[PDB]
């Protein structure tokens, strides 16, 4: 089924995939991965990438922002880098094929809670994974395992012995690397590789570019037009304050960010705009220029959340015409 | 016409019926049912002992209260009972601070009947708004200036020539003028602009000590007496101030409103998307009221708790004004206010 059926404007940086249906979301999947031609490519079958995906999709749970609408516009995100950057020219193509399944798989089982919450917490992830840190991504890696080796679901089971092992240890990076805590580890190298260019036969070089490439498209939201913004960070903080409940219940001190009682929300997300979002497509601009748009994008939301921040103090009174509050 | 039947024939209930508090600091007469305040009045005019030492005509006296009342519109803080609260503080101040030693007893009774009158027929916006928008009462005043003062005390008198309303008719030539001299002093000495127009002159008389043999005295301690009764509603509770200031801000940001449809740029408190309401209160509180009250207890030592229920009050703004602002989301978890 092309992709040119879905939307006009599918392969563009302007479109947004959150509003396409969740039901059509699984063959805008398979659409993307024939539209990249990796079905033919890799001779993958088709009723096992068809089950692959369902499965993914199934394997997410339903928090306000870490669910499947989520790896799905992440997913979508990494297309359009495929079809606007070229990245043919800087990668191989299992590295673009492992990066886009990846993308779909990077979340999977989130529960709508960070790292540091489960170790608090003693749940049986930490006691499986916090001792080798990451301890959500080291479970979305894990539950991406246990849905190839399900009956009928192994895509890449045709695949030879170093191509098998090359998707798999890539795999494995790419889900590390979407913790923030291992890309801000990191990002000093990140910004070596875009001073002295990237060199297409550095081994090393590849990783790196894997790291900030799955890291783009999870914040990928950012750089769509207000509204997305908007909505995502009703969602994020929904998610954060819901945790910051549980953890002030546990008789603990949740960050700022998570306490519903003192977070400001403009200065939150500006900071992380500011801090975070904008340095990375920042990157991606001066290795691509091709993405000087994302880049732009993201500091004009930026400048709209400043403009909208005033809205947070209550001026004259309340719509009621109360002060009962 | 029951209503005015039942005033004149059923007896001036005794003043300790309505509330046990009635003459207390602490009692807040908004809580009294609107329905009950012309008798209230009565009462509080009886237990003074006007009625009996001016010989008003009950069946007058009946009749000038309720067209009194009827004198008010119904904006939402220019109202009767705003007018009823301001005329209770005098009595107040009457039953606490012993005012027979500064004051001549005519001069009391026009504080009273003057307190009942100073809003008369408000329209719910202030002497700005009146020559701006080319008002009738701008036409009539606008060249002496406190325009709607003048017009309140028109409306007193207009009420006063109404036939069978005239509760002074039996004066004498002398104490006739007396009294509408002094409502007329009063009622203008309403106008914030005069107000601070003295201040310096009310600071001075406490500092030298109040002269009952000085009739300058007599006519500053008045004007005090006057501000004190009409900013009264600040010196109750938190509650009371907070019910305040939204029938206040009520009134101003419709002003506001309306200025804007004139295209002009509304003062910053009559302004709905500029007001930071605790911000205007606390100046209020700092430049107008703490400031009146002090001079009060200055001058009757018997009012300082006045003073420190308003410093109380300014505290609580303080304190409070940190919830003006948006912490997380809103109730609806929504970001649709934008
Ligand atoms: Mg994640
Ligand atoms: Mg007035
Ligand atoms: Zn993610
Ligand atoms: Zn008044």
């Amino acid at each position: 089924q092309p992709v040119a059926a879905i939307d006009s404007n599918f392969a563009s940086f302007t479109y947004t995939p959150r509003s396409l249906p969740e039901d059509d979301t699984s063959m805008a999947i398979l659409s993307m991965l024939q539209d990249m031609n990796f079905i033919n490519n890799y001779k993958i079958d088709c009723p096992t990438l068809a089950r692959f995906c369902l499965m993914v999709k199934k394997g997410y749970r339903d928090p306000p922002y870490h669910n499947w609408m989520h790896a799905f516009s992440v997913s979508h995100f990494c297309y359009l880098l495929y079809k606007n950057l070229e990245l043919t020219n800087y990668l191989e193509d299992i590295e673009i094929f492992a990066l886009f399944i990846s993308c779909m798989c990077h979340d999977l089982d989130h529960r709508g809670t960070n790292n540091s919450f489960q170790v608090a917490s003693k749940s049986v992830l930490a006691a499986l994974y916090s001792s080798e840190g990451s301890v959500m991504e080291r479970h979305h890696f894990a539950q991406a395992i246990a849905i190839l080796n399900t009956h009928g679901c192994n895509i890449f089971d045709h695949f030879s012995r170093k191509d098998y092992q090359r998707m798999l240890d890539l795999m494995r990076d790419i889900i590390l690397a979407t913790d923030l805590a291992h890309h801000l580890r990191i990002f000093k190298d990140l910004q070596k590789m875009a001073e002295v260019g990237y060199d297409r036969n550095n081994k090393q070089h590849h990783r790196l570019l894997l790291c900030l490439l799955m890291t783009s498209c999870d914040l990928s939201d950012q750089t769509k037009g207000w509204k997305t913004t908007r909505k995502i960070a009703e969602l994020i903080y929904k998610e954060f304050f819901s945790q910051g409940d549980l953890e002030k219940a546990m008789g603990n001190r949740p960050m700022e960010m998570m306490d519903r009682e003192k977070a400001y929300i403009p200065e939150l997300q500006i900071s992380f705009m500011e801090h975070i979002a904008m340095p990375i497509y920042k990157l991606l601009q001066d290795l691509f220029p091709k993405a000087a748009e994302l880049y732009e994008r993201v500091a004009s939301n930026r400048e709209h959340w400043t403009k909208v921040s005033h809205k947070f103090t209550i001026r004259g009174l309340p719509s009621n015409n109360s002060l009962d509050f």
